[PDB]
């Protein structure tokens, strides 16, 4: 019940707000909760947890867990950079915004135009391949996925997995979803409760980090 | 005493979301809890208060309160609409959203690999405005009180009670809640500007204080003017 000692997690959670002025913004319906759930699982076995917050359904931060609140997708981006050297574990678990107004109004206020956001899980994931996180074991991205015209859920998913190169793939089928590994490996994830499948999540987590 | 009984109250709260598509929106900050300040207070005081909500999940429902749910500016139009026809005083107290993106995607707009396009913006209609020209043409025959709230800075063309005035004038509510801000916590400044103007020409301040000291200072400001008629 304590296998993650020793552990360094950084977990990412919440949806990110891309503002259009000092009161306006982009954000998106994400809750927050899966992640936060990971967060604390993984703090209650025993990992030393840093969860990276943005846009949350009013959670309360998770005891013994250290809280870095974050607005945007690119102060994102600087909180994982700059926590990144020391950690074992990355759970990126936030619904990072892909675009941001180009211009953001000074003061209270056409079109919106947009630019993209930088990939934070493919930053690190291209980071540990070039030598610069060889502390970093896991790196476990998310995905909401669906079946549409271009094909069912579990193709759309399988892709994501291998465009982006995590070992892990959580996916969130929109009952039940997926765990995708990096050796082909997928797992049912069974609908129950935030924790339980926190604790699936985590366990897949220490699988892995057993077989490397 | 309890001032506000037999008062029938219709209070609108929260910010607004303008979907993009079905995950994401436009949306602002305002967490709404000065205005389910104002109407628990209400509520306190005797009023039968209806709540129209907007993005404000984790809050609590003011006891005594019968809610409604809606997400955007023009589900708040809608709810406005139906529910006026019941209510003494509207405190329109959310945070509409001015302008709604023009398209709403059925699916999630997915990252590609061309230009990001705009998003194109369409103004939604002003429901303050809306009621205060509905009462006017005798289709809210039980319309005593329309008040309004307004987030006013001093800019370079003038400052807050320059702005806020000439809101009042031109949204035309019998009284507008200006700067009804903070929560009053540590290393939050005042600025002062806040204010409770009239449609006679009335201008009191508005101690920036606790939500329910504000909330009540609202309810008295309320109060004064159904008396006054
Ligand atoms: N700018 C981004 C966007 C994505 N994420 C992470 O990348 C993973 C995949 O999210 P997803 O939105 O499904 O990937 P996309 O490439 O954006 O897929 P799509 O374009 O279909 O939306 C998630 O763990 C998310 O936290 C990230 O780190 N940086
Ligand atoms: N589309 C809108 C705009 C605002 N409101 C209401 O009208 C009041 C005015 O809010 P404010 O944004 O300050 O007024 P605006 O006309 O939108 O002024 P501005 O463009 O400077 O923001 C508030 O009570 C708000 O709930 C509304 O009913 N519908
Ligand atoms: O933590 C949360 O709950 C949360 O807010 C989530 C935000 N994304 C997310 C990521 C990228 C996106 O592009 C996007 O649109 C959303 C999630 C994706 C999957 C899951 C998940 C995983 C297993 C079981 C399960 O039930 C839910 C949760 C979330
Ligand atoms: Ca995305
Ligand atoms: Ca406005």
């Amino acid at each position: 019940h304590h296998d993650m000692a020793g552990v360094k997690a950084l977990v990412t959670a919440g949806g990110t707000r891309e503002p259009l002025d000092p009161v306006r913004f982009i954000g998106n319906r994400s809750s927050g909760k899966q992640g936060y759930a990971v967060a604390r699982v993984l703090a209650q076995r025993g990992a030393d947890v840093t969860l990276i917050a943005g846009n949350t359904a009013g959670l309360i931060d998770p005891a013994g867990v250290e809280m870095v609140h974050i607005g945007s997708a690119t102060q994102l981006r600087d909180a994982v950079s700059k926590h990144a050297p020391d950690a074992n574990v990355l759970v990126m678990a936030a619904a990072v915004a892909d675009f941001r107004p180009a211009h953001v109004a000074a003061a209270k206020i056409s079109s919106i135009d947009l630019v993209r956001n930088d990939d934070v899980l493919a930053g690190a994931v291209r980071a540990r391949a070039d030598g610069q996180l060889p502390n970093m074991r896991a790196i476990v991205g998310f995905a909401a996925e669906t079946g549409d015209a271009n094909g069912d859920v579990l193709f759309h998913a399988r892709a994501k997995l291998e465009r982006k190169g995590c070992d892990l793939l959580v996916v969130n089928a929109v009952n039940d979803g997926w765990l995708l590994s990096a050796d082909g490996t997928e797992s049912a994830l069974e609908h129950g409760s935030k924790t339980l499948m926190a604790t699936r999540i985590v366990d897949s987590i220490a699988a892995f980090l057993k077989s490397q």
